[PDB]
């Protein structure tokens, strides 16, 4: 809907820093629709990924970190939190050890910072939503 | 680009029809971008899939039906024709006995019937991919 898709915004990232995201699926959850967040090292899309956060909506989310190129250890969460058809409200919060992924308002997951979260400069939000609102904290 | 994406068009195969598709995906194969084809048995996005081809590019395909709700026995293929950053042709007819996926003039993939193709009501193709030609011979 209001933003483009995949959505690609520069960005600086510290402890406090917050990025919240509108938007809603584009298909029902029967159909697997996917959400991507990745928090890449530089502007272009085949840069480095701090933090990749991958909702397969109705299945699992899965996190990792893309590094010199490699895919590293994935882990793999099965909290649900997203309803079906429905517009989601999440909220990515940089803490000192860890990113905080809030769902509607509440704490859903949480990934431990493998690289800085200052290395980031750039944030892309892709697959299969539409999206409302996108903003960084700053 | 062209197409809007989702694509859904209504459509009836028998032996001898073929869909033809021709797109490009959103993103290096680096960031795994998805295209999925599905043929439904009626216009809604929840109604049954006879045959659904998803690529994860740069990675694999997965092939399943979903009959009365529930996904089916996937079958998985490492063949990967599809050549990162390119405009891809995709060609899928429909044989006696099973799904012919052509792509960019070579086959690929085949998918046995496990529901006669005289059920399909409609194709959607979607994920993240542009679509500039979809075509069903009839």
């Amino acid at each position: 809907s209001l933003l483009p898709v995949p959505y690609t915004e520069a960005a600086s990232l510290s402890t406090g820093s917050t990025v919240t995201i509108k938007g809603r699926p584009l298909a029902c959850f029967l159909n697997e629709p996917y959400l991507q967040v990745d928090f890449h090292t530089e502007m272009k899309e085949e840069s480095d990924i701090v933090f990749a956060f991958q909702v397969c909506f109705g299945r699992r989310v899965v996190m990792n970190s893309r590094e010199y190129g490699a895919w590293k250890q994935q882990v793999e969460s099965k909290n649900m939190p997203f309803q079906d058809g429905q517009e989601f409200e999440l909220s990515i919060s940089v803490l000192p050890d860890k990113y905080q992924v809030m769902v509607n308002g509440q704490s859903s997951y949480t990934f431990d910072h493998r690289i800085k979260p200052e290395a980031v400069k750039m944030v892309q939000v892709w697959r299969d939503i539409s999206l409302t609102k996108f903003n960084v904290s700053y």
